[PDB]
């Protein structure tokens, strides 16, 4: 019947929603779950691994699965972004014959909307496997700041995956459209405070009525491509690292298997903690010596979580500052605050949010959906 999706092509992850009548609902994946790793694996055996299953066997194949693609798609190899990345990343960067930013997977050149159609051909299969029919049209969306290039390189993508991309979205203008912030009458200043898992942006963004027609201006943008959930996760990883060598002797670094298991349970802990005020870190057989195995087991309290990253939360209000100074701005003249990412979700970043506007941020829909959830509204208003 001609469906199209909104899809969230995100630096760590991806979401895929969809207009249910009136209604927008965001679609669950093979795995069962709303949100699916942006990771690509090139199996030794000559699979494609998309998500979730890539992040398991990625650290029996570090050549050839690939992640944060987001930060290439568009670059040229000589970008600060992408040699930041080539000494970090343990697959192979490379430049084209043009001068873009390239990967080499099992010899082979590609381009990086090569490996990002993957995860959108997963976002298309999750939509057909809802739907019980085939999905060819799609709204993708893509940070503010993205250039032509970015934008061009995305459309490519979806092209590869076999959609039909009607239109290429800011992410925080599908903010605003899956917060209903065009169910409204007159002029209106929003703030779209967006922390994900790699990167923060923070987007003002004006939306006047005028004409019988809803109009939409990004007045100014800033953020950290280097803050996101990760870094949290580093800090609470670091944290256990510590504390098991203070009770046990054992540098975990060491050991990259264990480290493997680490971030899982570190990253989990972090999540439970934005729900519960303590939880426990367990990890049996975690390594081995010879004296047999070290099991770990560390209590983890929220305070102790957010004591181990405020001065991340702290680094995005100065980007704050300049987007407010940059669009001629005050707190006052901001009308609503919204939440994106994941990684919002966060009691202490939300209040530190709610702090610096002087307003509670809305709750109208999951922060981590938003971005999703607004394309497939954009989708539907074009349907
Ligand atoms: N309930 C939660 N509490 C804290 N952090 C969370 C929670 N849910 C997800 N996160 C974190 O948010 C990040 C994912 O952000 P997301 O918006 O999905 O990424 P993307 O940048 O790809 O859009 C990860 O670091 C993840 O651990
Ligand atoms: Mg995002």
């Amino acid at each position: 019947s001609g469906k199209i999706i909104g899809i969230d092509l995100g630096t760590t992850n991806s979401c895929v929603a969809i207009m249910d009548g009136t209604t927008p609902r965001v679609l669950e994946n093979a795995e069962g779950d709303r949100t699916t790793p942006s990771i690509i694996a090139y199996t030794q055996d000559g699979e494609t691994l998309v998500g979730q299953p890539a992040k398991r066997q990625a650290v029996t194949n570090p050549q050839n699965t690939l992640f944060a693609i987001k930060r290439l798609i568009g670059r040229r190899f000589q970008d600060e972004e992408v040699q930041r990345d080539v000494s970090i990343m343990p697959f192979k960067i490379i430049a084209a014959d043009n001068g873009d930013a390239w990967v080499e997977v099992k010899g082979q050149k590609m381009a990086p909307p090569q490996i990002s159609a993957e995860v959108l051909k997963k976002m298309k299969k999750t939509a057909e496997d809802y739907l019980g029919e085939p999905v060819t049209e799609a709204v993708i969306t893509v940070p503010a700041y993205f250039n032509d290039a970015q934008r061009q390189a995305t459309k490519d993508a979806g092209r590869i995956a076999g959609l039909e991309v009607k239109r290429i979205i800011n992410e925080p203008t599908a903010a605003a459209l899956a917060y209903g912030l065009d169910k409204g009458t007159g002029n209106r200043t929003i703030a779209v405070y967006d922390l994900g898992g790699g990167t923060f942006d923070i987007s003002i963004i004006e939306i006047d009525e005028v004409d019988g027609e809803k109009t939409f201006e990004v007045l100014a943008t800033n953020g950290d491509t280097h803050l996101g959930g990760e870094d949290f996760d580093s800090r609470l990883i670091n944290y256990l690292v510590e504390e098991f060598k203070k009770d046990q002797g054992i540098d975990l670094r060491n050991d990259p298997l264990a480290m493997q298991r680490l971030k899982e349970a570190a990253e989990k802990a972090k999540i439970e903690l934005s729900s519960a005020q303590q939880t426990d870190v367990n990890l049996p057989y975690i390594t081995a010596d010879a004296t047999g195995p070290k099991h770990m087991n560390i209590k983890v309290t929220r305070a102790k979580l957010e004591s181990l990253v405020e001065d991340l939360v702290n680094r995005s209000i100065e980007p704050l500052k300049v987007a407010l100074q940059d669009a001629g701005l005050s707190v006052s003249d901001i009308d609503d605050v919204i939440l994106v990412g994941g990684q919002t979700r966060m009691p202490m970043v939300q209040k530190k949010v709610a702090e610096f506007f002087g307003k509670e941020p809305r709750k109208d829909v999951n922060p981590d959906e938003a971005v999703a959830i607004g394309a497939a509204v954009q989708g539907g208003v074009l349907t």
